[PDB]
C-alpha cells in the first residue's frame, strides 16, 4: 500500500526519516523493501540481518537457493526477490564496503538499480559498518534516483547530521 508518512522532503523524489527500516516496512507494506546485502547474501549482521530476522529466516532460505544456481552478485549490482511478510519484493543491492578496499565509484552503480522501481523503502547505502561518508552516499542518491525513494535512518544522530549537511 506504499503508507509512508514522518518523512522529510529533502527533493520532489528523495525523502528521509530516523526509523528503523524494519519497523517501517511493517507499517507502510511498501511494494518494494531494499536490503544493504553483500555478493553472497549472507544475511548475517546489521541491516540485512534485521531484515532477514524479520523474515523468520525465509529471506536467507531464498538467497541460499538463489546464490546456489546463480552464483554471487557483483558490488554496485542488484537482485530483486521476494520481500515474504515485509514487502511484496526486496531488492538486494551491493553497495561497496571502502572499510575492505572496495571502489567507492561504485555507490552511484547501486544506487541506479533504484530507478527500475517506481517506489522504494531504503536504507542508506554503504553507511555504517561498509565505511562510506554517509554525506557523500546521500549527494550520489540525490544525484543518482529519479524514482521515489523513501530512506529510513536508524540513527538519530546521523539522520540530524544528514539534514542539517543537506540543508547548508
Ligand atoms: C532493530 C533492528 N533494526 C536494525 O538493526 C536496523 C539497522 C538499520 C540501518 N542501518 C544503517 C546501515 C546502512 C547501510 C549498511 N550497509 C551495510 N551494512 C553491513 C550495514 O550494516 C548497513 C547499515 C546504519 C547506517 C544506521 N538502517 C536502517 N534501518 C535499520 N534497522
Amino acid at each position: 500500500v506504499n503508507s509512508f508518512s514522518g518523512y522529510l522532503k529533502l527533493t520532489d523524489n528523495v525523502y528521509i526519516k530516523n526509523a528503523d527500516i524494519v519497523e517501517e516496512a511493517k507499517k507502510v507494506k511498501p511494494t518494494v523493501v531494499v536490503n544493504a546485502a553483500n555478493v553472497y547474501l549472507k544475511h548475517g549482521g546489521g541491516v540485512a540481518g534485521a531484515l532477514n530476522k524479520a523474515t523468520n529466516n525465509a529471506m536467507q532460505v531464498e538467497s541460499d537457493d538463489y546464490i546456489a544456481t546463480n552464483g554471487p552478485l557483483k558490488v554496485g549490482g542488484s537482485c530483486v526477490l521476494s520481500g515474504h511478510n515485509l514487502a511484496k519484493h526486496c531488492l538486494h543491492v551491493v553497495g561497496p564496503n571502502v572499510n575492505k578496499g572496495e571502489d567507492i565509484q561504485l555507490l552511484k552503480s547501486a544506487y541506479e538499480n533504484f530507478n527500475q522501481h517506481e517506489v522504494l523503502l531504503a536504507p542508506l547505502l554503504s553507511a555504517g559498518i561498509f565505511g562510506a561518508d554517509p554525506i557523500h552516499s546521500l549527494r550520489v542518491c540525490v544525484d543518482t534516483v529519479r524514482t521515489n525513494v523513501y530512506l529510513a535512518v536508524f540513527d538519530k544522530n546521523l539522520y540530524d547530521k544528514l539534514v542539517s549537511s543537506f540543508l547548508e
